[PDB]
Parts: C-alpha cells; structure tokens; sequence
C-alpha cells in the first residue's frame, strides 16, 4: 500500500495544515497546479552530466545563467506550470496537505511526504524538474543548479548571489535581516542567535553535519526516514537537524508565519530554498560515498513504488518513482567537489571528554510516570541493553536512543535538545558541539485539521566519549528550547539495531 499521488490537477484543495496564523498570510494557501487537461504519462530517462556548483564559488558564466534562468522564471504568467508562484506552489501542495491519499482509498487522509522517508527522494524529483525547466528557459540543455555548500567554511555563509535588491532575480526581501549579512549560517539554529565567535560556530556546522550523517545516520532509518505508507513514523537525522535549523534560519522572523523560507507553505518563494535542498540532496550522496557499514539504500517495495507527479520542462504531466532516483547518473547530474582529499566534517567527531572534568541520584524510566512533559529540563536513567560491548558487537548492532510519542501542538516551531551522561564538573568550560550532546528533535509546522513524532539518536560513539560504556544505565536529558511548553514524551528506550548490508 504505497503512497500515491493522485491527478493533482483534479483532486486538489487548499493548504490548511502546518501555518499557524492563516490569517494575514503572505503568501496564498491556494496551491493547486494549472489544469491543462494533461494525460499522466509514465517516466523515461533523459540521454547525454549536470555538474551543480557550489553557490560561493561559481563563475560570472554561472551565476548570470541561473539569474537570467530565475528571471525568466519570475516573468511567465502564473498560470504557467513552469513559473516561479506554480514551482513554489509545489511545495506546498504537497507539504500543507494539498492533495489526499484518495488514489490509496482514503480521501480523508492528506499526503505528507516530509517527516517520512519520502523526504529526500520526493526533493530529488522536485529538484529535478526544477533544473530541467530552468535549463529550457535559457535554452541550456546542460543547465545546473548551484548548491549551497554550508558543510564547508567559505560556503557556510549566504552568497552574496542571493543578496541585494529587488533588481536581482535571486532575491527575497522576506529574509532575517540579521543573517543576510554575510554572517556564518546556525546548522543547529534554535531560533535564538548564539553568541559565541565565528570560530566555534564553524567548527561546530562541521560537527552538526558530523552527527546527521555518522552518529545519527546509521542506518536507512534514522537517516531518510520512518517508514510510511498508505492508511508518526520516525524523522531523518538531515532532516530533523541541519535542513530544518536552515530553514527558520532564512525565513524572516518578523513576518506572520516565518516566511518565506520559516515555513514549508512559502518556502518555494524564496530561490534560496532550491538551493538549500541541492545540498541536502547532496547530503544523500555523501552519506553513500562513506560507505560506512549501515549505509545502504532502501530496498523495500513499499518506498520504491511510491510515486508523485510533476510538470516537466514541456508542461507534460509525469508520475516518478523512488525507485528511479537512488541513481544521480540516471538522472544525469552531480556535484563539483573540492580537489581536497577528505572532508572537513569527516572527522569532526566531538572530542573525548576526560574523565578528570567528570563526577547520580535521578529517577529510572520505571520510577517516573509518563507522558513526561517538557516544560522544563528533564532527566531519566534509561536501562541499556548491554554494557562493555566489543569492538566486533559495535560494528554488528548500533545502540541507539529512541524518544518515541512525541506530542505537541504543531501550530508553530518546536526544538529541544537531548544530552548523554552529562556529569560535567561545575567549573568546566562548555561548548556547543560537546561529546555528551546526542543531539536534538525540530520540527517545522506541519499541523492537520497536536502531531505525534519520534526520534533516533546513535550511542555507539556517544557512550565512549562520555566515559560511560561500561555504566549499567544512562542519563538521558532533555532540554527545550523552543515551542516545548507544550510537548510531550510518551516513551524513551535504548535498543540495539543491526547494521543492515
Ligand atoms: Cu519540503
Ligand atoms: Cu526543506
């Protein structure tokens, strides 16, 4: 029972899920495609590569492409399927409950392809056509996309591509004022600035890219997704971590409902948003060419059969697969990489804390009544379900970390973090990128007409660096940050899973 998306041109409704204030929107709610009367055909790979460039680094040549390419964009009529307010319109319709599962048998159930497993490989599509009609606008057959690199230094802050005035195709006045101003981006934004130097801030995006696609990213699970089908799966560690800290990093704070990019409905108006993702689809990528053990594509036929529907460059509809997305070279297209050997990231695994900068008595799971409510920082000690494992069993199963019936009203934002085994002496210096932070739970708006979630968190490397691998139990903290007045913890374990291969 797959997901399906149905004939968007005909069954489709307005965005009434995840915008909290509907009232003065910016932006419309009415997100449904152009009705061209338009056959659903099926998909055929295109013939003779895509190099997509990173934003910080791209030549005149570059740069003039994909701003006359915007421009083009930006002065087809709306009703066109190929203009800059229907591209966006995408976003919404499929991620503020635009379309229903009615092809599945249940129109009363809307389609959600975000927090699900269908996050990275419905982007890729969206991505893919995006870049195709761009390419056709400018007449470029080999047309592609920049990416915006902030998992390296020099590319962490917005290009100044993006920035100006209203003269340039590749601007948007709905942007945080405070962070268009070459400042270093917030791969674990909270929605408060940090005041800490321009030094901790990147040497910490390494390591929050670090912990989504090493700690956190372990296996197909917990790194595209929970599963979802048709009739609250697990969120990404991408996509619950770096992508959604960009998002209401941009997104302008003053305006209603974060917008533009603050939230998914409006996202698609800022060209910025395209460009983020191009990097996150390279997270994907990345995430292979480890080739650390767990890092496998998913293979089960419940995510390679499900499918949406697109406008491509000839206006033409076309229902994509997942199953025909895993390969980039298919699709024609790639990255420009750096010359350099190794990542920057690769090894910015959190330093050993030392166990002279270490020291109780605090409830076990057993002791402690749930749902627990974080209105405030919560500890519990969590039984483990081996202790002193072998470097042979570690590299077999990983113990991870599950937060699972995570209640709260998705009216707004909501953030908190999740520490490990935090005895830190009183006196010792903290830092955000700390060995005993697993990491944390946000969720962009994406309400219906209070969500349920659940989180993954890897403990493999976490429990050695907190000195703590051989302790019976560990303590689990949760700290929230924002949008937590109201949340919710139905239940928390520690399991061991098997590294698939
Ligand atoms: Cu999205
Ligand atoms: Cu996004």
């Amino acid at each position: 029972a797959p997901i399906t998306a149905p004939d968007i041109t005909s069954i489709c409704k307005d965005a009434s899920s995840g915008i909290g204030n509907q009232e003065g929107a910016i932006r419309t709610r009415k997100c449904c495609p152009p009705s061209l009367g338009k056959k659903i055909k099926d998909f055929q790979f295109p013939n003779d590569v895509r190099m997509r460039w990173p934003a910080h680094k791209g030549t005149k040549k570059q740069v003039d492409d994909y701003r006359r390419a915007i421009a083009a964009m930006r002065a087809l009529p709306d009703d066109d399927p190929r203009s800059f307010v229907s591209q966006a319109k995408i976003h919404c319709a499929y991620c503020n409950g635009g379309y229903t599962q009615v092809d599945s048998g249940f129109p009363d159930i809307d389609i959600q392809i975000h927090n699900s497993w269908l996050f990275f490989p419905f982007h890729r599509w969206y991505l893919y056509f995006y870049e195709r009609i761009l390419g056709s606008l400018i007449d470029e057959p080999n047309f592609a996309l920049p990416y915006w690199k902030w998992d390296e230094p020099k590319g962490m802050p917005i290009s100044n591509i993006f920035l100006g005035d209203a003269s340039n195709p590749l601007y948007d006045q709905y942007r945080d004022a405070n962070h268009i101003e070459d400042r270093i981006v917030d791969l674990d934004y909270d929605g408060k600035d940090k005041d800490i130097p321009d030094q901790q801030q990147v040497a910490c995006n390494l390591s929050t890219v670090y912990r989504d696609l090493v700690r956190n990213g372990v296996d197909p699970t917990s790194f595209f997704g929970g599963k979802y089908v048709a009739g609250d799966p697990s969120v990404g560690s991408v996509e619950a971590g770096s992508h959604t800290a960009v998002h209401r990093w941009v997104g302008d704070p003053t305006q209603p409902n974060n917008e533009d990019m603050g939230n998914f409905y409006s996202a698609g108006y800022d060209p910025v948003f395209y460009i983020h993702h191009a990097n996150v689809d390279r997270m994907w990528k990345l995430w292979k060419e480890l080739r650390l053990p767990g890092h496998v594509d998913i293979t089960d036929p419940d995510w390679l059969n499900a499918s949406y529907v697109f406008y491509d460059e000839n206006k033409d509809l076309v229902r994509v697969y997942n199953k025909d997305c895993v390969n980039l070279d298919k699709l024609k297209y790639n990255f420009i990489e750096n010359s350099k050997e190794v990542f920057p990231w690769r090894n910015s695994r959190p330093p050993q804390r030392r166990k002279s900068a270490q020291v109780g008595d605090v409830k076990t799971v057993e002791q402690t009544k749930f749902p627990v409510r974080l209105n405030q920082i919560f500890k519990v000690r969590v039984k483990r379900p081996a202790v002193n494992r072998t470097e042979e069993e570690k590299d077999q199963a990983n113990e991870v970390l599950l937060i699972k019936k995570i209640k709260y009203d998705s009216g707004k934002f909501v953030k908190f973090d999740v520490f490990v085994n935090d005895k830190l002496k009183d006196g010792v210096f903290t830092t955000p990128c700390d060995p005993e932070y697993a990491g944390g739970f946000a969720q962009i708006p994406h309400n219906d007409k209070v969500m349920t979630s659940t989180a993954r968190f890897g403990l493999n490397e976490l429990l050695e660096d907190t000195n703590t691998e051989g302790e019976e139990y560990a303590t689990v903290t949760l700290v929230p940050r924002t949008g937590c007045e109201d949340l919710t913890v139905g239940e928390i374990k520690i399991e061991l899973v098997p590294i698939p291969k």
